[PDB]
DNA sequence: ATTCTCACACT
DNA sequence: AGTGTGAG
């Protein structure tokens, strides 16, 4: 098995929420920009960022007051605020724009609001036998990077760019329409159209990779942003690997990868080949070692799973520092707001895509603690209405206020959240 | 005060 | 059901 049975892409749409202001608000156009969010601490939370301001050092999770000491003129674009929370609708609906042309042309996987897997392994057999047998031009690659090209025996990069694809086609071999290069190829010239048609009907520029797989595909399309697209074949893995650090990789950016670099004593995707399976499933279990003794020889079998739209719809809000909720009608009033932005979504998803949400999930965090989320607890979702909702969430945590106190509520909450589950046709 | 999401494995 | 990890 050498995981060359399928071709795969993942499409990043590039800093996609600035491009939906900009596209929006011509002044922000070719400016460093960032799009924010809640304007009075610091200048607000920058969530998305231009490549021209990406130059002068500003990221996402810095402060604006900060990122305007590196750049001091940065234009910033505000999201739209409902109930005292960030509301994404705008992007959300702009995604749907994108999704929706992508999936003219093959099934496709929502990663998030930006991002999609497409599965293009039927799509590029019928266009290989409606290509006769016919050269591939490198005209129909006109912004296509082939990893690992040009190599052997050109000083700026669209020159570098047209000496690797030049050398990747000249060696194709169109006869065979079975060789997964070629099958790649063709893949990457159905990206490019997509890609062509993304920007035509949307005016939005993105990125993207074409592997045998979701990984392979998803560290393609970071290797040559923005408005590129990047060809990984099977036969770039070794190299590419060599020096590719473990936590690049999709799901070893975290806990997992740590332990992965400090338990075998390792730097590089490639250095996990000399272990056996079995070594790796010692380590760190049946999944994981199979997982990672197939993936460092670039091997991954995680579908692309037909699945354009969300699982849950949840609203969430944190409350950090001082301004941790520690009243019982503070509790019940930000309830509300989170049950009220989730009757809208729940109602427009019931209208849209014919389902309805049958269970609804609480969660809280208490000021002191440590993770993500304190408590879980659920309850039925018989109505989509807010004050029924936010009444039963409030019903089934009301028990972990600490404090005897009937008004007030110890100890106080730094995180509330609604997310509706277990979705039934409609 | 990276916030705000969403998916999945484990138990 | 409830917790923990990983991601965009
Ligand atoms: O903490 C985060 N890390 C990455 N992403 C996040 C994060 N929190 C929320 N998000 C959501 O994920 C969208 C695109 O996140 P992304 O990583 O694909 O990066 P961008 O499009 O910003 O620019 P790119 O770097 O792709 O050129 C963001 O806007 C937002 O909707
Ligand atoms: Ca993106």
């Amino acid at each position: 098995a050498t995981g060359q049975d399928r071709v795969v892409a993942l499409v990043d749409m590039d800093c996609f929420f600035v491009q939906v202001e900009q596209r929006q608000n011509p002044h922000l156009r070719n400016k460093p920009c960032a799009v924010v969010q809640y304007k009075s601490w610091k200048g607000g939370g920058i969530i998305a960022v231009s490549y021209e301001a990406r130059a002068f050092g500003v990221t996402r999770s810095m402060w604006a007051d900060d990122a305007k000491k590196l750049c001091p003129d940065l234009l910033l674009a505000q999201v739209r605020e409902s109930r005292g929370k960030a509301n994404l609708t705008k992007y959300r609906e702009a995604s749907v724009e994108v999704m929706e042309i992508m999936s003219r042309f093959a099934v496709i996987e929502r990663a998030s609001i930006d991002e999609a897997y497409v599965d293009l392994t039927s799509a590029v057999q019928e266009r290989l036998q409606k290509l006769q047998g016919q050269p591939i031009s490198a005209d129909l690659l006109p912004s296509t990077y082939i990893e690992g090209l040009p190599q052997g025996p050109t000083v700026q990069k669209e020159g570098m760019r047209k000496q690797g694809l030049f050398q990747w086609l000249d060696s194709l071999q169109i006869d065979n329409l079975t060789s997964p290069d070629l099958q790649l190829t063709v893949g990457a010239v159905i990206v490019e159209e997509m890609r062509a048609a993304i920007e035509r009907e949307t005016g939005f520029q993105c990125s993207a990779g074409i592997s045998h797989n979701k990984v392979l595909a998803k560290l393609a399309c970071g290797l040559n942003k923005p408005n590129r697209q990047t060809l990984v074949s099977h036969g770039s893995v070794p190299q590419l690997f060599s020096q590719m650090p473990i936590r690049k990789i999709r799901s070893l950016g975290g806990k997992l990868g740590a332990s992965v670099i400090e338990i075998l004593g390792i730097e590089y995707m490639g250095e996990l080949t000399q272990f056996t399976e079995s070594q790796l499933q010692s380590h760190f279990g049946e999944k994981n070692g199979s997982w990672l003794y197939a993936m460092c020889r670039g091997i991954e079998h995680d579908p692309v799973k037909p699945r354009q739209l969300p699982k849950t719809i949840g609203c969430s809000k944190n409350f950090p520092g001082k301004t941790a909720l520690a009243t019982r009608e503070q509790v019940q009033w930000w309830l509300l707001q989170l049950a009220q932005e989730l009757e809208e979504r729940l109602t427009k998803d019931r209208n849209d895509n014919d389902r309805v949400a049958t269970q609804l999930v609480v969660s809280i965090r208490v000021q002191g603690d440590k993770r993500l989320s304190s408590l879980r607890r659920c309850c039925a979702l018989t109505r989509y209405d807010a004050h029924k909702m936010s009444h039963d969430a409030f019903t089934v945590i009301k028990n972990c206020n600490t404090s005897g106190i009937q008004t007030e509520w110890s100890p106080p909450l730094t995180m509330l959240f609604l997310c509706a589950t277990k979705f039934s046709a409609s």
